[PDB]
């Protein structure tokens, strides 16, 4: 594992981990995104999503906009760090990004962009401390 | 309309239609399942199966033991005449099949394969009845 974690959604608007950390000696992470509740992704899907905090509202916002078959995010958005696709019941994604892309202390918000999700479900991750 | 007939499958075992008539008329018949229920497949998932009415059990029984991955059908059993695949709440699939394999007047069985599905409900297909 060590630069790899789980978080797990189910058919609620909460992922498990309302946290997480990447080792700062990790040159990547991987974020496997499981769906273990029973409901299709039309009626629950999600998704994790992580930003700057301040980018956060417009990439729900946009991410809304951009409809299921982009994942709820806009294609190509620069304020991306990284997105995993939308999933429902059964399923599970993952994503791995690079993180020298994060700045060693800042906190970073990584939410679920799916329609009426995005300000319950969420949670903040950190490089290494 | 015309060759072809859309059934929905909901969250309780049952289809839309009891009876479907292919016409004389047509060549080529096409069934759209939709499944409009909520529930992921591995909790709900339906399929539509078509044998005659004499098989409907030996093909249920022998597709449970095929599993979910081979869409509850045993591959390239001789007594399926068409099925669509399982699929999920929210989701559709379509089978296209050709009128000569099926006799006139005579009664044919449809159903989903889908453990238990099949016995508690009942569908018929003929030919312009
Ligand atoms: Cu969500
Ligand atoms: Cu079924």
């Amino acid at each position: 594992a060590q630069c790899e974690a789980t978080i797990e959604s189910n058919d609620a608007m909460q992922y498990d981990l309302k946290e997480m950390v990447v080792d700062k000696s990790c040159k990547q992470f991987t974020v496997h995104l499981k769906h273990v509740g029973k409901m299709a992704k039309s009626a629950m899907g999600h998704n994790w999503v992580l930003t700057k905090e301040a980018d956060k509202e417009g990439v729900a916002t946009d991410g809304m906009n951009a409809g299921l078959a982009q994942d709820y995010v806009k294609a190509g958005d620069t304020r991306v760090i990284a997105h995993t696709k939308v999933i429902g019941g059964g399923e599970s994604d993952s994503v791995t990004f690079d993180v020298s892309k994060l700045t060693p202390g800042e906190a970073y918000a990584y939410f679920c962009s799916f329609p009426g999700h995005w300000a319950m479900h969420k949670g903040t991750l950190k490089l290494s401390n």
